[PDB]
């Protein structure tokens, strides 16, 4: 069963029921605001750091979830609901939440009052901005008082919620009641502090009253489903002095039948010049300057409307980079809308928060970063231009790179450190793809430093080199890359050997040496080393590149004798040398990464589907046989019962939860473009299809997550809970779904020296035309496809037959057509 | 206003209503297992570490507060209700709760209905246990069902709420509901891994049914308040995979009018060894030997209640060293029962848990570690002694030591580090104090490590030496020791400059040297570098002794002339020699700390109470004149009202608030004391009266906290919220006021060569007499008292009069009786 319905037209899920599997959340900012909202208003903002710079309360594990927001309680004659269903749960008798992109509205009404709120936060603004419409829909007069609420977290996150005995006494705040253009409360604890900046919550017209103390306004003994200030029918107009601080105005609003009332609120997010904080000379009252003119700017609903209309116009302008159409509306709605939609989030917010991540840790993965980076190149190339030069910054001059970066602070993470042996190639990655993507192999020449150390600056092309020789030197006994702490799967660790509760499964190594050796850094080796290959032979470098191509080659004899179990790739090797991933043993006899990353990379591919002899089909056909279920692949079967002390943190896990035999959807892209890759397109969109947000909205009391985005995990066979997913929206499963829907299946990705044009899709969506803006030029390609196994396209370009599969970069400008048969 | 009274007699305090100003916990458990218990039956149980072994989940900042905990959810005929009146919120008939030593009842009343809980954890064992009574009041039949509620936390705190990813895919159980003596429900969360314990949750009779899933049993969108299985009035069966794990048997009882039922509930932390985990081969099934063997250990109400009155045995002849008998039924409660039993919790807890210390940070201040000493070293000398030798072997060779102490791994905290310079004088006042009171000398000849460090070992006489020896190399132009990150006030961080939220105040220097001294670590100097040179001096080490004695005389020329401002000592030097606590500035003219300790070691004192141009009493009436209010004496006057960067964290707290304003009350013992010291009883009486909880009970609605403990902190008078107690329970307030009561006021404390006896307690309580037991002896000694300034006893020793103070320690088993008149 389904909670709702997409609304392709207006770009938004439309979610008809308050009583989602669970809720289904929204972001709302691009630059440095951001704000998690889910269909109930639950959630919180931050300006850029979510650690550090919280403006608002959220607490995971709430009984109920999500059961603090921003919330505005309705006072009709006695009667206290809320439009948001929660925290009241009154019984309304309409009820709709609209996510769209950078935006939701949601809808209550409830004994002939009617409460539209739009949330959203504006361009160029550090500011969540509410337009709420009050319309009395009876046919009898209306007297109502309406109750704003927000509660604010103490702007350090991890501070607010374990170090009560310090921060139970620093709460803040300012009333203003007469404000330039209404009323306005400021929290402003440790302002008096270190803190040069403060929040600020406003409405557009002047209020009834305030309260800015949480227990006041909501009452002792009370949930926030009972607040005592909206029963009683007045604020109190509390001033807090510790404890917990509240924004909260009573507005009075009457109505005749049928008339309506619009009212602007503004959560801002207000910073002073050190030299500017004070209004006084006693340093006692804020300069409220700042504050004043962000409210000086949304003080009407045509302001509001406007900013409203330009977000529109942004994310509309944004998304005109790639689009299909098809007679499968489900993935016209991803390949246009919310897979893009989701990619540009995990940009923005990396891994910080989330309904499931809890935004207290700052950092984000070395590797994660660049993989994304695959997924919004074709939005921002710019940005993705400066991403890989920041990231790239933090390598140490030996190859090896941070496992985790920080964004905000542009460093690597020191207490992690260094080790896992995979994250370097990703480096070449991401350089390849945004080379392909603009063409601009000038970056290539850019200055880059090693661990950010000012003189050790080397061209960005020496960094690649750095992380391609990395692997060279760092080989075990089959000639594989050694593992170390990791490979791309965080728990496969071999050099952990723990016993002790609490140590940490990727850091910790109880074991000094030994020659464990990973066969996914080998396919990433391959796939990576000759991208590599190829940007250093561009260079003019070509000793360099025979000779990377030398070691390739070398990784791909290995992989195909060493690495190969039969039926199927091994998954490593360990401490002592024994293998992992083999038929031999009983548990975890078959891993999905080397089969996915591997054929990828053309390892063991033969003549053609038909090759059955091919271990790349061998290797896929296993995959299929032993991994893959209606809900996706898992990722190694059968999952490890008892706990395997030399394997790290992968058997921690019951069976059928994420890297024990969970489906982890970042790496099921992997398998199907490794089907496109082999020729078996049908066998590829089948399992894009078990995986993906649209083809999955139809189940959505077992995915229990948001119908609109990928998730990272959704429970394996063995779980008993198979079908239900975790962890949803900050993933890679976005990035890799996209690249795979629109390079691989679609079959349009870019190349250095012109536009591939392959599909491989197979029979289930026989015709569709792409359109994609590349080098400043418009390519609209048009497929006929019969989807059969091993049939690839002949493309006819602006009416000339032509032969092979790439198309030349056309100049800016340019509309060219080209006509695809499969 | 109160909220319940004391019944001495039951050694309890019994609150009437649930409706407190706050929650008002008591602490289960003795050894290796602890509670926090509300008097709504919320907090938590954990074993031994707060951080990694806790077992059950509790939520600070909970709305409404203390809204989870052990709940019997009473289904009668439909209506259901809880006993501890929330989380449901039914009205009661009638509510009780008695919090009294290591146990506590909460009763409650509804529709004929009574159900009675008696809460303890029983000596030797790791468990938390529940007495359920339920008694029929009503002239009808009844037919209920009862449903228990218990919430996991997965073992590690911290984890369990900051890593969703991770842990909402770990919940695991084990369900037993034929188990050897009734049901039992096992939450096995990462046995399956690197834990070798889990928990058990079981009732001593047969289950209905039961649940083991939080949202199965709490239902979607539904607070505890609401909990769905308890009102549809049938268990779920529920089995948890993963999410929110709970406890849960539903039990069938039908009762005749007048007519009860006893049911008895085990709470339980089960180990095995390594080799014995597993009931079965393939090692999925838990080996519940052990747990079986406890619950039959707690099988009938006959066990339970001969388990209860031993507990009671233990804290009855536990508390027999020290009581008094009085006039004031008051002070006689607090000497005799509340302050000693929160001594021993201090001990017990260090600084870990309570309603405001939230468990996560399993560290405690060294200095807090000394001190606690003071209080508890009559109860439990061999442990104290053992706690001495602990922390001192974490000393390092220099004479430093950690900061903070990790009692549960006996280490210095690394992190943190060293750089307090009051620290070390702290390990004399510890060692001095606990020989006074035992006469064990032979602690000094103990070998004891630098630094964990085997083969470094000295005497801890040697530890005492460079713990004085430290002091005496680092001082500075004024011959003050260097205050370093802080001295006893931790927001006194002169050598910080920080202006970068986040930055940690007492451990980041922003500035490298200075000049930065302290006027507190000087008189502690004085104090404990003359009990340090009473031990050497003893100890045969003449020479040592006489020279120490010099630089203590140093010290005390130094206090009297660079560090007096006149009427009052100032409080420190800053980075750059600038005087801080002189009256020539406009804000913290006067700091309560080395006004105290430095009188309190006689620096300043005159000839008598009379002398008024002895500095000791200027300084102690500008304490009384700048620093009192009726509800104690606060930190420095006046409060900063800007932020002073050259000063740490002092000035980050709004006026009247913690350690800028407000009443530390840790503090305040260190005047009361002070003031007998200068022979001003009535006015150390009534200061001691002004923040003692006994005394506080008639304005428990302005306190909010305990009426029973001593709370750390309450807002100065400078804050709105002036009276009102925060962070209660673990505080140093505790030790320091039993010092300052059963040593000072009433006058009874050890030395090494006997015992001193000499009142100083003022009109108020003209008479009294003492039970102390004190090396193998017991002196009953009998007070008469005007209270007079300037008037101390006269001894007449078992019918002979004697002259001077000290009364000889007679041979073990002998009874002294001592007439003392004033
Ligand atoms: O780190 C512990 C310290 O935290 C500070 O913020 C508090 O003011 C102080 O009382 C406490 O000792
Ligand atoms: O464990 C597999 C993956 O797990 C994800 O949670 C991590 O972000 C990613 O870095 C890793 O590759
Ligand atoms: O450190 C982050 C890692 O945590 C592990 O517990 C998870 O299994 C893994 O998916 C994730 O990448
Ligand atoms: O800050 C003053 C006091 O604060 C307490 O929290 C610290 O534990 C104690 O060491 C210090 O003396």
């Amino acid at each position: 069963m389904r909670y709702g319905h997409f609304d392709d037209e207006a770009r938004e899920y439309v979610i008809t029921t308050p009583h989602t599997p669970y809720p289904w959340i929204n972001y709302l900012g691009s630059e440095q605001f951001f704000s998690l909202l889910s269909h109930q208003a639950g959630g919180y903002s931050f300006y850029r750091d979510a650690k550090m710079r919280r403006l608002t309360r959220y607490r995971y594990n709430n009984i109920p979830a999500d059961a603090g927001g921003r919330y505005l309680y309705v006072n009709d004659g006695g009667d206290v609901w809320t439009p948001s269903w929660l925290p009241v749960k009154a019984d309304l008798d309409h009820f709709e939440a609209r996510h769209g992109l950078g935006y939701s509205t949601i809808t209550g009404e409830r004994n002939g009052v009617r409460v539209e709120t739009l949330f959203f936060v504006p361009v160029g603004e550090n500011a969540e901005v509410q337009k709420v419409t009050v319309t009395n829909t009876s046919d009898s007069y209306k007297s109502l008082t309406l109750f704003s609420f927000v509660e604010f977290c103490l702007w350090n996150a991890q501070d607010d919620q374990t170090n009560y005995q310090r921060n139970l006494s620093i709460g803040e705040v300012e009333v203003e009641q007469e404000s330039p253009h209404g009323s306005a409360i400021y929290h402003r604890t440790e302002y008096r502090e270190r803190r040069d900046h403060y929040a600020v919550f406003a409405v557009n017209t002047q209020a009834e009253g305030f309260d800015t103390d949480r227990d006041t306004f909501v009452g002792a003994y009370n949930s926030l489903g009972e607040a005592a200030v909206p029963l009683k029918g007045e604020s109190a107009n509390s001033v807090a002095s510790g404890w917990y601080p509240i924004g909260s105005h009573s507005v009075a609003v009457s109505l005749a039948p049928g008339e309506s009332r619009e009212l602007v609120y503004v959560l801002g997010y207000v910073e002073n010049p050190d030299e500017e904080k004070w209004a006084d000379d006693a340093k006692q009252v804020v300069n409220k300057e700042r504050a004043h003119a962000l409210l000086s700017r949304f003080a009407t609903s045509e302001q509001t409307d406007a900013a409203f209309a330009a977000l529109k116009d942004y994310w509309t302008d944004l998304l005109s980079t790639y689009s299909v159409s098809s007679n499968d509306e489900k993935l016209d709605r991803m390949v246009n809308i919310w897979n893009q939609y989701q990619c540009m989030v995990t940009f923005n917010m990396s891994r910080s928060a989330s309904f499931f991540e809890t935004g207290i840790g700052r950092g984000m993965g070395f590797r994660d970063s660049n993989q994304d980076l695959l997924g919004f190149v074709h939005l921002i190339p710019e940005r993705a231009r400066e991403r890989i030069i920041d990231i790239a910054s933090t390598q140490f001059a030996d190859g090896s790179a941070y496992h985790q970066y920080q964004p905000l602070t542009k460093r690597g993470n020191n207490d992690i450190g260094s080790g896992f042996n995979d994250d370097p190639l990703w480096l070449i990655a991401g350089t390849a793809a945004y080379i392909k993507e603009t063409g601009d192999f000038s970056i290539l020449d850019e200055p880059v430093p090693f661990d950010n150390e000012p003189g050790s600056e080397v061209p960005l092309f020496e960094h690649l080199t750095r992380s391609f020789e990395f692997t060279v030197t760092h080989r075990g006994p089959h000639g594989l890359p050694l593992i170390g702490r990791a490979d791309w799967n965080d728990c496969l660790n071999l050099n952990c050997f723990s016993t002790t509760p609490g140590e940490s499964f990727q850091t910790t190594e109880n074991q000094a040496g030994g020659v464990a050796e990973s066969t996914f850094i080998a396919a990433q080796f391959v796939l990576y080393g000759e991208q590599y290959a190829e940007l250093a032979a561009r260079r003019g470098l070509a000793d360099v590149a025979d000779r990377a191509r030398g070691h390739v080659a070398e990784m791909r004899d290995a992989l195909l004798t060493d690495g190969w179990d039969g039926s199927w790739f091994l998954r490593a090797y360990d401490y002592y040398g024994n293998p992992i991933g083999t038929d031999a043993h009983d548990e975890g006899k078959i891993w999905i990464e080397p089969q996915g990353f591997a054929v990828m990379a053309g390892v063991g591919v033969g003549e053609g589907p038909q090759d059955t002899d091919a271990p790349a089909i061998k290797a896929l056909d296993s995959v299929n046989e032993m991994l893959a279920t209606d809900h996706g692949m898992v990722l190694q079967y059968p999952a490890y019962t008892t706990y395997q002390v030399h394997m790290g943190e992968v058997s921690t896990y019951p069976p059928g939860y994420k890297e024990n035999g969970g489906i982890f959807c970042h790496n099921n892209p992997w398998v199907i473009i490794a089907e496109t890759v082999v020729g078996r397109g049908g066998r590829a969109f089948d399992y894009y299809k078990r995986i993906t947000p649209a083809y999955r909205e139809d189940i959505s009391d077992v995915h229990r997550l948001e119908p609109y985005v990928y998730a990272q995990m959704i429970a394996g066979k063995e779980a008993v809970r198979h079908g239900e997913a975790k962890n949803s929206w900050l993933t890679g499963t976005a990035a890799w779904n996209f690249v795979t829907v629109s390079q691989y299946l679609l079959g349009v990705r870019p190349e250095y020296d012109g536009l591939v044009v392959d599909p491989q899709i197979g029979p289930d969506v026989p015709s569709f035309t792409v359109t994609r803006v590349a080098r400043g030029a418009t390519y609209e390609i048009t497929v006929t496809n019969s989807g059969t196994d091993g049939s690839r396209g002949r493309l006819v370009v602006d009416g000339t037959p032509v032969e092979g599969n790439l198309v030349p970069y056309a100049p800016a400008g340019s509309t060219v057509r080209v006509d695809v048969t499969l």
